[PDB]
């Protein structure tokens, strides 16, 4: 059937009887009555059974060895659906698929019913997700910790052409995976006072806020480990949230619980942009606070809550644990490490700064401005007035090393200071983590370089050593194995298998790319997929599409700096052209863009409105037939990733040079058999470096060019001067062609495309159809197309997050990977 | 070990690998970090199922054969704990003991972890727990149907002698008994308005809630029927809770859900008294609207749900459905079946009437006015505009009815209307159950007089057919075999075990009135009891008690009526004679008062200040010793309830006569051992004239004697004049004797009795010492004490709930109940 894993004799038979013990005893329900989604959850109860047993052994052997701990930050987890991916990772899958069959039910029906868990909003959510699945599979004693939504990203619902919001409710029918742990809940303060005396200061007067932990298992990769990713969740302590006496009223006080719990119950649904509101703050804290007491409850057990040198040194503290910062959402952790240390354990302020710097390390995300955290003082003062007092010390003798090393530099001072002066005083959280951290890393190293070069110069000045980089990457299991079977299947058959863990040996296929059957074969997958995925189309959202045309597509966010407004120039560009000449031949393409707007983000909402706006004329006129059609991909989510990425030909990754810090969607697309158009941005770098600029269509201004636009002034009349094609478009939009009934309704996008345009879309237009006609023209040539195609695929190795997290174990963590098989998961019972 | 079941070879072997099983697999830890909460999951997960098996069986069984549903609607279920008596109505009691025994754990240790189900405030919620429990027992196609409250009864708290509320968070580990049915989520209207179109009414421009409903199991008592208690929970939609656009925030959009989900959040905590609040109003109609769309949906498929008639015929309804209405909480039923029958299914008003009075039956509680539900029309207008539209015109038609009736009884028509005049226009829901109804019953013969002959004269004088009485009871499994396996097993040693499901078979211990032995025994098992408890009361709560004296107790929620200040003025005369004669010898007592006071109830809290207050000199006087102590019973409940009845001795029900509709913890008291001092109120009356009168201790004024003096006008000065002792008592609170520190603190108590005593505490005071002497002078003599418990024990029978079942199942609703066993639980997978 493909390898995925045996269907062995008995262990089919075992799962059968397995899916009717929990259909009956954990579902309460009878064959006559039950639903495909009954079939679903005892599938996945039946499923979870098997990696309780490593779970628990895993764990314990952490706790028996007591190897060095590494803790993943994070506010977002973008998990996807987990039935599959676990079947994958347990090699059950086609045992799994048998039994079901056997029971007369279809494992593909049932596992389009498991909802997505969508903690995060596109890149930094996923990055987190495939690295949890890399640490599990390169052993690695490593724990995910962030906030259990109750609501995660919106589901968008496009209505009359625009985006419409409803909550994700992703709980509402129970979540199979994770287990409820509130033994282990714990305390959170918030406001209160501080009180100096004798000998310390005391945080005095706090709300206290419970957090209870919620744990899902992380299984490694055919290895017999199963890591944890613990998630916390708000609960109302039920005496002061009710035992503040004096009036109020007694039902009031229980319905007043729901603001302490409020706390995790929505995602901030904003990819890159900052929004400086008390409520995430406060989630922020959150998570910090509860994490950190968990990480020092186990390391005072360790072997030190034995013996050792006996006397709670916490110089040993780094040698034990290792926190990785996703981004500077969680930055609190560096003054909340201290407040314990100096407050608590009473330290003194320079070991306990030691032990912090030596045990915190920070990854940024983003360039843009905008994204940068700073939050107002007059927040934090309210909000956490201690942390405030430590940050304004960690600032103070910060400052001094830097009039140490460079006397007089009075500019420097301010420009490096962790507290921004102007309008309202601000903290600026980036500056917070690269003065409390050890190692500061870029997620590619065109970016990483950026840091070093402009947005941390100082910094980088002050200490060379901290900075780093460390270029993302994606899960093979997730993004190969699991979404295409098809293509892991004709790949094995020739290397092997070994490659899943180890994506490096796909280079191995550069000896296939003049082979007849591979080449075919290659091939016959992505029609097949394309066949698939034109199906689910129809299906699902209904209106067909060609599967014979190229599948151009654009899934990420949706964003100024993405350009999805490039990719739609590009479309009228090609609409006018037919109109043009009607009768002339030019290659099909179905050209599909999906993304997600945050709500506030009135261009974004825009955009969206634009592209179906194209759509509606392009896909009604006769003219063009078939030649040509616009599709909107509607919540676009990692199961939907899961479906377009495999059946794409044509990537788009058009950022403007230096925008996009690293992007994974595209590694995403190499590794599926989809080339790649796009500019010399982010890992489109180093993946045209891997697979030679010759199997790349890139195209447009590097980051050296648009600076010196920007020297010279970006002045976008000229281009519309000088180009008729491109006025033409600008005029099209001006004057309605696109929206009949509502003339003026893009004239916000013409406005700023024209005067305010931060992106520069019409300074890389002309390069960009100019390269995309280059790319229509190889399409033409089907075996050629398709052995540039291998030239991706088999040099895409150095883009999976093994490789990346091998990097930053030994790098940043201190740790060694290791792919040794955890002593099976047998039975036992201490 | 006593006669809770065999502890079979194969079963006791069986049921520890399912425990292991379920430690593992569903709690997913190992014996190296259980605790013993895990523990009580693992055995609770493994006695849930057993009945499972049965449940699926019982419910299928019910669609095959179709017989006749009843549906027990109340807004309380006062369930207490769940695994015990699953094991005891399973028969599993014996095995699972030996097993964890085998598994070295104390299930008793176990059980005590277990939290209480708390969905109710008292009397009327546990009646309706132990209906459940006698419905299962009989055999009667029955479903309990109503809130799943998140937050149940306050957990009290005695703070400096006053009482402290605090949230009961239930469900914050989890309930392994109930099952969530998400797919069977249904939606429920609130506000919009009405448009009277063409061909009806129609309900329009309304807020949605949705209702997901929990099932629970109601197994029982060992014939393997397990019948379905049905709880609803608020959900908002997922769309207008959103979707309903233009500005306000996404955030706050999702925030705001939890305002149509508080709906079911807090049960409210009044006794006896009406509270009318619009979310009271809201949970009332959500219960109703959810319940009767369930009921509608299961009579649609039945038997015409194939043909029948073949037509939607609703003239069988009454031959299919049967609600009960618990109190006129779910009294808008009435008016919201006359909505679904005429609004969506078009029928006319007539027929439609006929069915819903052929339907619905209601039963009454109360006699005080402030207990009585009179909603302000305002309210009903805004909230519910069509249900108020059919009100109007139910109230026109009943009230034409009583003109052709009592022609020129203009009075008779206001006083009858269900819309009453004045302040502000109000709806009595107890008139609008009346006439919608087809028969109202009382609780206790005097009661159900009572309402004839006083609050529903006129309905009586136009409907005598339609009052009943049905006199309440409890259940035998969880009120004696449960909470006393000691005195269960004496009595199944002479007499066998029949009794457990035919209470009358008591009387046979009548014979063994004279027996040596047997006296020794029930002696003994009182005084195995006492101990017990004694114990409990230092473990838990801390500070000693004398077993050897008489446990006086008075344990009910803390109202003017139930008078504990009665119970108060004897403790006070006690320790004062006590004081006066020290050297002379009175029988020892523990006087244990406990109960809870509503929030608002300012009175009631004052009160249980007091009884501390005499407590905190009473107990520390050296001159009182070990003669006399009085202790308050903090949070007192079911499971606390289960505690302290089967060590009682002296069982006070003294409310004024006419005030106690019935009471049940009186019966509790009397199948338990203890005798009962009271006056001739509610079941008291039926309880010693089944006991015979010699053998309780009556006192005080009869109902008739309470109207004599309110002709006269009751005096309290005049009691207080003639009665030195009882003016020497008012005068010690008056002048702080009991408050020192705050020497006034009593003064609306003492105010109030001399003023505005509604109960006359005065006037029954002197025949209530004089009867509490008679009681002591018996207790000196262990022998005759002895014989006179067995006299009421022998003699209980009449008030166990499956006679009060099989009364209201023949007399109301036309179901004959059947003691079969059904067909094994045996697994069975069609
Ligand atoms: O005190 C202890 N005794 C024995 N095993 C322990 C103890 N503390 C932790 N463990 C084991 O280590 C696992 C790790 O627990 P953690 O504290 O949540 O990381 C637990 O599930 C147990 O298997
Ligand atoms: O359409 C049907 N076919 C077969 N069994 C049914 C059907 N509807 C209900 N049942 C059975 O009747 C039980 C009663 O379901 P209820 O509607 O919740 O009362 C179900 O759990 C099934 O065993
Ligand atoms: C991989 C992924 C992303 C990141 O895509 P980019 O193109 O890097 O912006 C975002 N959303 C989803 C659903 C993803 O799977
Ligand atoms: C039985 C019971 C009641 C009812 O007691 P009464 O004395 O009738 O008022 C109230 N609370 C609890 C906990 C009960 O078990
Ligand atoms: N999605 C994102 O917010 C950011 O983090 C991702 C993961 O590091 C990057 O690939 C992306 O370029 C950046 O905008
Ligand atoms: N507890 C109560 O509210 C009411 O209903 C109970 C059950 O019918 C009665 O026994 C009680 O006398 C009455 O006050």
């Amino acid at each position: 059937i493909s390898v995925r894993g045996l269907a062995g004799v008995e262990n089919v038979t075992e799962l059968k009887k397995n899916f009717n013990r929990h259909l009956h005893f954990t579902l309460v329900k009878d064959r006559n009555v039950a639903t495909p989604r009954d079939y679903y959850f005892a599938l996945a109860h039946t499923v979870r059974d098997h990696l309780v047993g490593r779970w628990i052994r895993t764990q314990q052997h952490y706790y028996e060895k007591d190897p060095k701990r590494i803790y993943y930050l994070s506010l977002e987890f973008y998990m996807g659906r987990t039935l599959q991916n676990t079947m994958v990772n347990l090699a059950l899958e086609n045992a799994c698929d048998e039994a079901t069959y056997q029971l007369g039910l279809d494992m593909e029906e049932l596992e389009e019913i498991e909802e997505d868990a969508g903690l995060g909003n596109g890149g930094l959510g996923r990055l987190a997700a495939c690295f949890l699945d890399s640490m599990a599979t390169l052993g690695l004693a490593a724990y995910g910790y962030g906030i259990r939504y109750e609501f995660g990203i919106f589901n968008q619902k496009i209505c009359g052409g625009w985006q419409m919001e409803e909550a994700d409710d992703w709980l509402r029918y129970g979540n199979p995976w994770e287990k409820a742990r509130p033994e282990f809940t714990l305390p959170v303060h918030f406001y209160g006072r501080v009180e100096h005396t004798s000998q310390g200061a005391k945080w005095v007067d706090t709300q206290v806020v419970l957090a209870m932990p919620y744990d899902t298992p992380v299984p490694g990769y055919r290895n017999n480990v199963v890591n944890t990713m613990r998630l916390w969740s708000a609960k109302a302590p039920n005496d002061f949230n009710l035992k503040d006496f004096n009036v109020g009223g007694y039902i009031q006080a229980v319905l007043d619980r729901n603001l302490a719990e409020n706390i995790s119950r929505v995602l901030y649904p904003n990819d890159n942009f900052f929004e400086g509101k008390e409520l995430r703050l406060k989630q922020e804290y959150f998570v910090v606070a509860a994490t950190l007491q968990d990480i020092i409850r186990r390391f005072k057990s360790s072997k030190f809550g034995c013996r050792d040198p006996v006397r709670t040194n916490f110089d040993a503290f780094p040698d034990k644990v290792a926190i990785q910062l996703n981004d500077t959402h969680p930055s609190l952790a560096i003054p909340e490490l201290m407040r314990v240390l100096v407050d608590l354990e009473r330290l003194d302020w320079d070991k306990a700064w030691e032990v912090t710097v030596k045990t915190c390390a920070y990854t940024n995300h983003t360039v843009i401005p905008e994204a940068l955290e700073r939050w107002p003082v007059h927040l934090l003062e309210t909000l956490l007035p201690r942390h405030l007092q430590i940050i304004y010390e960690i600032n103070q003798r910060f400052l001094n090393r830097v009039a140490a090393a460079f006397p007089g530099d009075v500019d420097r001072l301010r420009r490096m200071s962790l507290v921004e002066e102007g309008a309202v005083k601000r903290i600026n959280m980036a500056h917070l983590c690269i003065a409390g951290s050890h190692a500061v890393n870029g997620v590619a190293r065109i970016h990483s370089e950026i840091l070093k070069k402009t947005i941390f110069k100082d910094f980088y000045e002050l200490e060379p050593h901290k900075f780093q980089n460390k270029t993302n990457g994606i899960t093979p299991r997730r993004w190969l194995v699991l979404c295409n079977p098809g293509l892991a299947e004709i790949i094995a058959e020739r290397i092997g298998e070994e490659y899943i863990s180890d994506l490096d040996q796909l280079r191995k296929l550069l000896s296939y790319v003049d082979d007849e059957a591979f080449i075919r074969d290659v091939a016959k997958v992505k029609q097949e997929n394309k066949l698939k995925f034109a199906a689910y189309l129809e299906r699902e959202y209904k209106v067909h599409i060609n599967p014979n045309s190229l599948f151009d597509v654009q899934v990420k966010r949706i964003h100024e700096y993405k350009r999805q407004l490039l990719n739609c120039l590009h479309v009228i560009t090609l609409y006018n052209r037919i109109k043009k000449e009607p009768n002339k031949f030019v290659v099909p393409r179905t050209v599909m863009i999906g993304g997600k707007a945050a709500p506030g983000y009135h261009m974004a909402k825009m955009i969206i409105k634009l592209i179906t706006a194209i759509g509606d004329v392009v896909n009604h006129d006769p003219v063009v037939g078939d030649r040509l059609r616009v599709i909107f991909l509607e919540n676009y989510r990692v199961s939907l990733a899961e479906k377009v990425i495999p059946a794409a030909d044509l990537s788009e990754q058009i950022s403007t040079a230096g925008t996009e810090a690293s992007g994974t969607g595209n590694m995403k697309f190499m590794l599926n058999g989809a080339l790649t158009i796009g500019t010399m941005d982010g890992a489109n770098v180093e993946m045209a470096e891997e697979a030679g600029e010759e199997n790349f269509f890139i195209f447009g201004m590097r980051v050296e060019d648009v600076d010196r636009l920007d020297q010279r002034g970006y002045n976008a009349q000229e281009y519309y001067d000088r180009i008729p094609e491109l006025r033409q478009i600008i005029e099209q939009l001006s004057s309605g062609f696109f929206s009949p009934k509502q003339p003026d309704l893009f004239k916000d996008i013409v406005n700023m495309l024209m005067h305010h345009d931060r992106f520069k879309v019409f300074a890389d237009y002309e390069e960009y159809v100019k390269c995309q006609e280059r790319v229509s023209a190889l399409y033409k040539n089907p075996r050629e197309w398709t052995r540039m195609v291998i030239r991706n695929i088999a040099t895409s190795g150095k883009f999976s997050s093994d490789r990346t997290i091998a990097q930053y174990a030994r790098e940043i963590w201190g740790v060694e990977p290791s792919r040794q098989r955890l002593p099976a998961p047998d039975e036992k019972i201490p």
